[PDB]
């Protein structure tokens, strides 16, 4: 076929139910997370090719960064509970791993703060048991799917996107035929 197994995606041997219909893992300290965000637009080119009445998700991972790397999952935490990704997530990329000025929860609550979430918001979130199971829901994501890697796309709980096999002399073509990936696995 076209779209081949092994190929443009890889299939889970063992399924997970009940999963979000378009879900994505990334890390702030994950360097092709800092181009597929920057530099390709992943989330946004596949949402823009998705169909009618699928949603969207992303989620932070642990098992990078250490210390810091948790701290990141529970301020991804707290910017979906206030709703605030789009405000947040590029200068957390760029306080990792363009300027390094990000070195402790502290910081990260600064670049909340000048994104003009109010300090008292900020720290009520952090402490909320609202956001204590949006970690653990984070958490539990990725366990029920053997993360080891990210950037990581998982569609319907059953296919993996498998980047390493799409063309990448031209990078709007391997957007496109990314997405037209997701497009794909979402229908099939």
């Amino acid at each position: 076929a076209q779209y081949e197994d092994g190929k443009q995606y890889t299939t889970l041997e063992k399924p997970v139910a009940g999963a979000p219909q378009v879900l994505e893992f990334f890390s702030f300290f994950c360097p092709h997370c800092y181009q597929f965000e920057e530099v390709l637009h992943i989330s946004d080119n596949v949402k823009k090719k998705l169909p009618e009445g699928v949603k969207m998700t992303k989620y932070h991972v642990n098992f990078m960064g250490g210390d810091l790397g948790k701290d990141l999952t529970q301020a991804w935490a707290v910017a979906m509970a206030l709703g605030v990704e789009d405000k947040v997530t590029v200068p957390l990329f760029e306080g990792v791993q363009k300027t390094q000025t990000i070195r402790s929860a502290s910081d990260i609550r600064d670049v909340f703060i000048n994104a003009g979430i109010k300090g008292e918001e900020y720290d009520a979130a952090w402490n909320s048991f609202v956001v204590k199971s949006l970690v653990a829901q984070q958490e539990k994501a990725a366990a029920d799917v053997q993360l080891r890697g990210v950037p990581a796309m998982f569609v319907n709980g059953k296919y993996q996107l498998n980047p390493q096999g799409m063309d990448t002399s031209n990078m709007d073509v391997f957007v496109q035929q990314y997405a037209d990936t997701v497009k794909y696995l979402s229908e099939k």
